[PDB]
């Protein structure tokens, strides 16, 4: 599922997201856009033979179980397609688990890379929230 702004920016709210470890609702969907577009399918591979799944391009090698990552941790018990689902709150209950690791946001390089520091609130303007 492709999900609207503010469509996702609703889901999230209802999740629990907002200003969750301290992070305003802006900048989880901000973060959300630049690592799939708002796209639940979306997976990428990584050189290290890891791969990205979901909305926020969790990774196999720590977080989720998908049978071909030697070595993987599944710190949040899932296989990874769980995290592709169009019902997003197992990708919501892990990523909860990651911000909660140390690192905060900073665990998504597009996070840092092009949300921090930036007007996140623009992310949600004109949402009914």
């Amino acid at each position: 599922k492709v999900f609207g702004r503010c469509e996702l920016a609703a889901a999230f709210k209802r999740h629990g997201l907002d200003n969750y470890r301290g992070y305003s609702l802006g900048n989880w969907v901000c973060a959300a856009k630049f690592e799939s577009n708002f796209n639940t399918q979306a997976t990428n591979r990584n050189t290290d033979g890891s791969t990205d799944y979901g909305i926020f391009q969790i990774n196999s090698r720590w977080w989720c179980n998908d049978g071909r990552t030697p070595g993987s941790r599944n710190l949040c018990n899932i296989p990874c397609s769980a995290l592709l689902s169009s019902d997003i709150t197992a990708s919501v209950n892990c990523a909860k688990k990651i911000v909660s690791d140390g690192n905060g946001m900073n665990a998504w390089v597009a996070w840092r890379n092009r949300c921090k520091g930036t007007d996140v609130q623009a992310w949600i303007r004109g949402c009914r929230l």
